[PDB]
Parts: C-alpha cells; structure tokens; sequence
C-alpha cells in the first residue's frame, strides 16, 4: 500500500528512500508505482525544454521551467547545461583543447574528487572507432583520458549480471545475479525483468559500491533510474546533487542509458538506425561536461564511461530447437536465447536423467550451433558454476544464434536483429572503458582488461577499502596518476623440503619396471650437480611458486625440469621447464615405452604405484615434463621418474601428448623459447578454488592417488620476442590453459580425426588467466622477476582470447 497523498515538495530526487506506506520522490519511485501524486508536476518539469536561448538570458526565474537561464541559476545549481555558452559567451567543453589535469581543481569544500559512472547499455567496443565521427564528446573523453581498446564483460553477457559485476567486483556465481532470468530452488522464487520479485534484496549478494561508500562515510547518489525519467533530467539531477552543501553532497554518482542496447536489439549492432542513438548518447555526454564546466567541476570530477556488454547480429531464422533433439521436450524447462539452462519441468519426475539429455544434445547435427555441458565442465575462465541458481545443464550457444525449446516459442512471442549473452571472449560482446579526470592518466591507452577489476579502481578513486571481490587489486594501477594500491606479495605458508638420495631401489614395490640398468667420474659429478639444482636458473625463470596453504612437499631438481612434489597428493603441484627456440623433439625409445622408475629421493610411502594403473581399466598415466623434450638420451631417464607421473584418462592423453609433442615446440619456435609450468588441479566442488584432500571424489582404483579434474599449463616468454625466454630484460608475455581432465572427447565433435584438427580448438576454448590457476592451486607465480609487482599482477590477469583484431 502507497499513501500517495504525501507531497514531493522540497523532496525531488531524495537520496534517502522513505519506507512504505509514505510515498516516494526518488529516481526509482516510478518503478515500484510508489511516487507521490505530485511527483510528475514538481520533479519531472519539461516546460520550455532543455536549452537556454538568446531570448531567455537573464530571464525572471519561473519555477515551472525544466531548467533556468536566470542570473541566479548557477548559485541554485539548476541552469540548463548550455547556459554559459548561450548567455555568457563560453565555449562548449567539446570545442576546448584538451589540457592535462595534473591535480584536482575542485571548489572549496570538496574533500575528494567526485566519481561519475556514465554507464551505457549494449555499447559494443567497436562503436568507439566506427562511430567516432558522430560522437565528438566521447572521442574527446577517450583521446584525452585513459582508454582501453575494449573491456571484457562477465558471462553471461547480459544486463543485470554485468551491471552488478561493475558495482561489486564479483563474478555472477558469487554476487548471485547469474542471469536476466533465474529460478532459485531454495527460495522457490523466480527473478524476471518484468515484475516485483527482482527488487527483493535476497537476490543481490556481495557489497555494491554505493553500500561500500555509505559504510565508510562517503555519500552516494542512487545508481538506478526509472526508464520514464528522460536523460536530460538525469543529468540535471546529478548537477543539482553536485551543487548540494558539503555535508549533504554525494561523492559517487551513476548515469545509465538504455541506448544503444534498446535500438541494437531491433536493428542489429551496425543497422543504419544505430547512428541516431550514438549521436543522442554523445549529446548527453556533452550536456554533462558543459554542466560540470559551468559549475567549475570539469577538472575536478573523475568520469568513467563504461558499457555492460556489446551486441551481435541475431535473427529468428538462426534458432536451434531442442524439439529437434529431445523426444522428451515437455519434461524440461529451458532458460532460452543466447545461452541455455535446462532443469526438470517437475522435481516429482523420477525418470528425468541429465545424462540422457546431454547425450541427446551432443554432436547430433554437423553444424550444430550450441554445445551442451554439465556446468562443472564449462571453461573455468567463465567462473559459471558455483551457484544453486545455475542449472546443472548449460548450453553454450554459437555467436549469432539462439536456442529455444520449440518453434512455437519463437513466432508466438521476425522482429529482433541483435542480441547478447554469448561467451564473454566473443569480440561482438566486448564493451568500452574510458576514464577521464585528475586521478586517471592523460592521453594513455591501456591493454584490454576485465570488468571485475573496476570495483577496486572505483574504491581507489574514492579512498574506500573494497569489500572482498574477484578483482586483483593493483592489476589496474597503470590506469591511475595517483591513489595507486601497492600490495605486498602473499607470504609463503609452507616451505619445501629438499630431499637427497634416501631410498634403495629394492625398498620400492610399486609393480613398476624400466629397462634402465645400462651404466664415469666426468659425468657422475655432472648428474649429482643437476640433482642439486645446477640447471635450476634455466628451468625456473621467475622463482619457485610460493605455496599459500599448509602442506608437505619437496623440491626435486633435474637436468631438464624442476618440480614441487606433494607428499599428500603423490604428484607434482607444479613442474617448471624451459624449451629454447633451438630445442629438438625426440621419441620415447622402444626400451622405455612402459618405463616408470622409482625416485630414490622420495619414500615408497609417498609415491604412486604402477599396479594401481594396471588394475584401473579406465585410468592411464602421463608425465608433466614431456619425455619428448629431454635434452639428451641420459636426461630422458629423469622424465620416467614416478614423481613426474600423473593420472590421465586415455581420451585425455590424446590431448596431452599432442600439446607436449607438437604444440610446446611450436610455441618455442614462434615465441623465441618458452618457459612452461604444468600441473594438476582438483576442483570437485566447482568453486574455482583449490580442493582440500577431503573434497576429492575420485582416486585411481585401489589407491590413494587422487584424480585431477583439470591440467594447467602457464607458457611464458619475452614480450620482445627478439630476446630468448631465458634472457629477457623487460616485460613478459603469457598464455595459459586449464584443460578439463575428461574420460571422453565428447566436447570435441571432430575428435575421431587427427589431433591437428581438434586439440588446439579445445585448448583455445579452455584458455585461462594465471590468476585463475592461482585460485585453483593455492600457488603464487612470478615471485622473482625484475618487474614491478603491479606489472606482474596485470600479467597474471591477462587472458589470451584467440579472437581476431
Ligand atoms: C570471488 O570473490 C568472492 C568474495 O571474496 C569469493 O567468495 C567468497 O568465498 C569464500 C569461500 O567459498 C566464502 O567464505 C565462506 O563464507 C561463509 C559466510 O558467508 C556468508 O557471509 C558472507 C559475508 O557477509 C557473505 O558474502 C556470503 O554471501 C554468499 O551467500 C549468500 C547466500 O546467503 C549470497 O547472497 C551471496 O551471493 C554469496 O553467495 C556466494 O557465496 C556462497 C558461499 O558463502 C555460495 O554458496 C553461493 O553459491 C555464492 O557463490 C554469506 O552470506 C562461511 O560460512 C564459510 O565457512 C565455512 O567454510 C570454512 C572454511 O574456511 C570452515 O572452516 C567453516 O567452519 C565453514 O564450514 C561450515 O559450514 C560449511 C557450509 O555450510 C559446512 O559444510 C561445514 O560442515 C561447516 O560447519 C566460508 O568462510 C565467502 O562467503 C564468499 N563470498 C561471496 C560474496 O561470495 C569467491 O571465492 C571468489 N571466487 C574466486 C574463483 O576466487
Ligand atoms: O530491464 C532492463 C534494464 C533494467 N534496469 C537496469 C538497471 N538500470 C539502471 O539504472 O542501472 C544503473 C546501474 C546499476 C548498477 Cl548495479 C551499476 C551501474 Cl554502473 C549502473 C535501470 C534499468 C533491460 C535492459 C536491457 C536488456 N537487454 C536484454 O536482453 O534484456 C534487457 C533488460
Ligand atoms: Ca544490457
Ligand atoms: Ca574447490
Ligand atoms: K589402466
Ligand atoms: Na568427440
Ligand atoms: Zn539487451
């Protein structure tokens, strides 16, 4: 119940939202149908439009007018944004030369530069170049401020997930807004774009920037705007708030534009109808900058121009229908469109089997434009599993396509030409970032970065301590003139043991054999030095990774590789090796085909055993350091140590062998040597974090050998590829992956073909950031470089996307 008989007199765009049944005057009241009776008359004035004219200059103040051209308007903070231009011979901000803003130039009584977040729905990254001729205000922010070529959204590339990620620094799986549509089985409640459930605070997890600000004594404007408040009025409201007294004035504000998303859905991302929405957004930016300039705030405020996601060409005719695959289609509920999520129509249906649904959806049509996944098998880079609101079955949809349950869903609802929601590495889904103001750098381009990082930077801009989030605080310090965040490297929790030769061959009863009994003081001291770490500076380029949890492990040195060997998991946490451009690939000799050798530095009790692999008819083994890349026939024996062995499904070995035998040497040739760190990952509860021993769901039959869920590799070289990886003076280049350790290649529809036709495509899909691997392993990499720690944090957040320009 709303007692709408209260009044908005003196309350228009109140920041403190008053509680029912008292009627509301805030920028959301319209959305809750709760505004006081006189809200439109008092708060949404339109009389005489939005622009001063020659005739209105020095006019008598008429309080019915939308904005003012009277002599008192600047003191009152309610001038039309073009007042000084029309009435005082001033220039529009866009016509002024760019001048470096070295220091905040703020009015007396400003404690900190305000932040204004100018958020634009569906603003695709390529609009900055393709629309530059029609967006002069935005082009001036972009060229004079700090900009990225693009900013990577979160998956799914939908509105609410991305806006709430911007506000919180969290993955959707953690903030809980995992789609524009959601069912929460614990609440038994549905979140929809239309209707009231979405306003319930139980959907919205983490701590958004406006709450972080308020809790630390920093006042915030209300970020959400009702669609019916015109953009001109949102801008005049922000400018009025900025004119409040020091004790009442917010330090942080958001503007939101429904464009260009709204038009992009109707006309496609580059439809000729898209020019006018881009012009209209640019005019709004011009109104804000002219308005700041009038208030002497244009060299005081930090402005962020940011999008939520891009926009792709999508039409009704590019729809896959589940009714073409499933006999049982009425037994499922599909969340449809540019992604799919499937659950049982009824939890009382005992016959519902997700295994049968996945199999019916797997590689059934030659050009099939979606791929089914159990959510724990999705690429780890999506971080899209650890939430009860994410259905177990997921459909990753090809760019330009939709999935729907039945044809009647598509033509009983063509109209639309654009959509978004696809995989967040897709070029069409990329969005924009520009930072302009005293705290941002001047005329600076920064590399592309992920929107999860912005919450930390917005906290840096406001002097706030950020709530715990998925950003890497410091990874964006290169955007900032000042207020940088200078973290310390995490403390190593476990120190390694450095075992020497402690066990005799005959103490091992592992069921292992090797034809290695083939026999010199020249090269007997040489092998001793290799085992004491004489080549370690060649194979461990960036220091040993730090172990950030309590465990028992050993450093093992060899001629060609170094490893941190876990006594708890009976395998390496990490294996490190350098392959020069000149390295040669060799075969596994016939005599060593099934060779596994005891490691005399490591107790039989802390070793794997071959008999477990022989007995396990599903499980085989591979090697973390590839025998194919041994430096010499004698060094190759080291690669067959039981301490280099890891459990591998035969289906996965096809992937691993091709990576090790073909791709490592290819990368070394292309990059002028590579350093590789490889290892296992255990994430049985799909939370993106290292499992403890007691979370492991699968062992090699009859053993305590745990089965990884994933295998990682981090492949580092010199950004200046004229310098070899092992002699690099400057910045580094990295590519990484987290390959799912699966007992089939059902993910790869072309897997019956030679590995050269499908393994690289699989590895590209499972590209990762070093930071993703850190979360999954509890390791901290790049501890010992020449480089600034902030530069290393940027490197650790890099994602190699394999997309074109
Ligand atoms: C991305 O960044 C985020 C933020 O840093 C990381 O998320 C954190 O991960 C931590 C580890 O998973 C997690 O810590 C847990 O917190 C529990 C208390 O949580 C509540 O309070 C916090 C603080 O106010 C709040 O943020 C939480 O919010 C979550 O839950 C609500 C639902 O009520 C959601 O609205 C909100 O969206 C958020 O959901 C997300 O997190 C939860 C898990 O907390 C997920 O289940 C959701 O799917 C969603 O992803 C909560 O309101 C605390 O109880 C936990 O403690 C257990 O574990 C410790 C281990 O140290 C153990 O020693 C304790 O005894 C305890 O065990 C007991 O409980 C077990 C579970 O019931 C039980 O099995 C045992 O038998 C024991 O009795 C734990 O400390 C932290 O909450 C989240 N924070 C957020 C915001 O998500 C995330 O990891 C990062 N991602 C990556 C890849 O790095
Ligand atoms: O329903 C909507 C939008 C609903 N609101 C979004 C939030 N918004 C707003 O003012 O957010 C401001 C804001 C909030 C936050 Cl958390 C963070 C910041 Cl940086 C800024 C008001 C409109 C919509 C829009 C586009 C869509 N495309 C599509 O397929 O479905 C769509 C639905
Ligand atoms: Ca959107
Ligand atoms: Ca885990
Ligand atoms: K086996
Ligand atoms: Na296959
Ligand atoms: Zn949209």
């Amino acid at each position: 119940w709303t007692a709408t008989s209260g009044s908005c007199k003196g309350r228009c765009f109140e920041l403190q939202e008053v509680g029912p049944p008292d009627c509301r005057c805030d920028n959301l009241c319209k959305s809750y149908s709760s505004c006081c009776h006189d809200f439109d008359e008092l708060c949404l004035k339109t009389a005489r439009g939005w622009e001063c004219t020659k005739d209105r200059c020095g006019e008598v103040r008429n309080e019915e007018n939308a904005c003012h051209c009277s002599e008192d308007c600047l003191s009152r903070g309610d001038c039309c944004t073009n007042y000084q231009v029309v009435c005082k011979g001033e220039s529009h901000w866009v016509d002024d030369d760019c001048e470096e803003i070295k220091v905040p130039e703020c009015p007396a009584g400003f404690v900190r530069p305000p932040l204004i977040i100018f958020s634009v729905d569906g603003f695709r990254a390529s609009y900055m170049k393709k629309g530059s001729k029609v967006m002069p205000n935005i082009e001036k922010l972009r060229s004079c401020g700090t900009h990225a070529p693009y900013m990577r959204p979160v998956y799914p590339t939908k509105t609410f997930p991305n806006l709430y990620t911007l506000a919180t620094g969290l993955y959707p799986e953690s903030h809980g807004i995992v789609g524009n549509s959601m069912y929460d089985p614990v609440f038994d409640a549905s979140f929809h774009l239309r209707g009231r459930e979405k306003f319930n605070h139980r959907w919205w997890g983490g701590q958004p920037l406006w709450i972080t600000a308020t809790k630390q004594g920093v006042r915030a404007g209300t970020f959400f705007w009702s669609v019916s408040i015109p953009h001109e009025r949102r801008i005049l409201t922000i400018l009025q708030w900025l004119s409040l007294p020091d004790n009442e004035r917010p330090s942080v504000y958001a503007f939101y534009s429904e464009q260009p998303d709204f038009s992009g859905h109707k006309y496609g991302p580059f439809g000729p109808e898209m020019t006018n929405p881009l012009r209209e957004i640019d005019k709004t930016v011009g109104q804000l900058m002219d308005g700041l300039k009038q208030l002497r705030l244009h060299r005081c405020v930090n402005v962020i121009f940011v999008g939520d996601h891009g926009m792709e060409d999508v039409t009704c005719d590019r729809t896959e229908f589940l009714s073409n695959y499933l006999t049982n289609v009425d037994d499922i509920t599909l969340v449809p469109g540019t992604l799919g999520r499937i659950r049982a129509k009824s939890i009382n249906n005992s016959k519902y089997d997700p295994k049968t649904i996945i199999a019916a959806l797997t590689c059934k049509k030659p050009d099939q434009h979606f791929k089914p996944y159990m959510k724990q098998h999705l690429p780890k880079r999506l971080h899209y599993a650890n939430n009860r609101r994410i259905e177990d079955i997921h459909l990753l949809v090809d760019r330009r396509w939709h999935v729907a349950r039945k044809p009647l869903d598509v033509y009983k609802k063509c109209f639309f030409q654009g959509d978004h929601g696809f995989d967040n590495k897709v070029n069409s889904m990329q969005t924009v970032f520009v930072g302009y103001g005293p705290t941002f750098k001047y005329r600076t381009k920064v590399p592309p970065f992920e929107n999860i990082e912005l919450y930390n930077v917005m906290c840096d801009l406001l002097g706030l301590k950020p709530a715990p989030n998925n950003g890497t605080h410091g990874s964006l310090n290169h955007l900032l003139r000042t207020n940088t965040f200078r973290p310390t490297m995490p403390d190593e929790v476990s120190r390694p043991n450095y075992p020497g030769i402690m066990y005799l061959q005959s103490e091992f009863d592992l069921g292992c054999t090797c034809d290695d009994k083939v026999e010199n003081k020249l090269e007997e001291l040489n092998k001793r030095l290799h085992t004491k770490g004489s080549t370690k500076e060649r194979h461990l380029l960036y220091g040993r990774p730090a172990v950030l949890y309590r465990t028992s492990y050993d450093i093992l040195y060899h001629t060609d590789f170094e490893s941190g060997y876990s006594e708890i998991f009976l395998m390496p946490l990490w294996t490190s090796y350098t392959i020069s451009k000149q390295a040669e690939v060799s075969s596994i000799p016939e005599h060593l085909t099934n060779c596994v050798r005891p490691d005399v530095r490591v107790s039989p009790g802390f070793s794997q055993n071959c008999l477990a692999y022989k007995n396990d008819k599903q499980m085989s083994y591979g090697f973390l350091f590839p025998p194919y890349l041994s430096s010499s026939p004698e060094a190759k024996y080291d690669a067959f140590l039981v301490t280099n062995m890891v459990p591998m499904y035969p289906a996965f070995k096809r992937v691993w062998a091709y990576f090790q035998r073909v791709l490592v040497k290819k990368y070394a040739s292309e990059r002028n040597g590579v350093n590789v760190i490889s290892g296992p990952i255990f994430d049985y509860n799909y939370d993106g974090l290292r499992d403890t021993e007691d979370e492991i769901k699968q062992y090699v039959e009859g053993s305590s050998i745990p089965v990884p869920t994933h295998y990682y590799s981090i492949i580092t070289s010199c950004l200046d590829f004229t310098q070899p990886a092992d002699k690099c003076d400057g910045p580094l280049s990295v590519s990484s992956f987290i390959l799912p350790h699966r007992p089939d290649n059902d993910e790869s529809c072309n897997s019956s073909e030679d590995e050269s036709k499908w393994v690289e495509e699989l590895m590209k899909m499972h590209t990762a950031r070093v930071r993703d691997i850190e979360h999954l392993t509890g390791l901290d990499f790049y501890r010992k470089t020449s480089r600034s720690y902030s530069e290393i944090l940027t490197l650790k957040t890099y994602l190699h996307t394999y997309e074109s320009e």
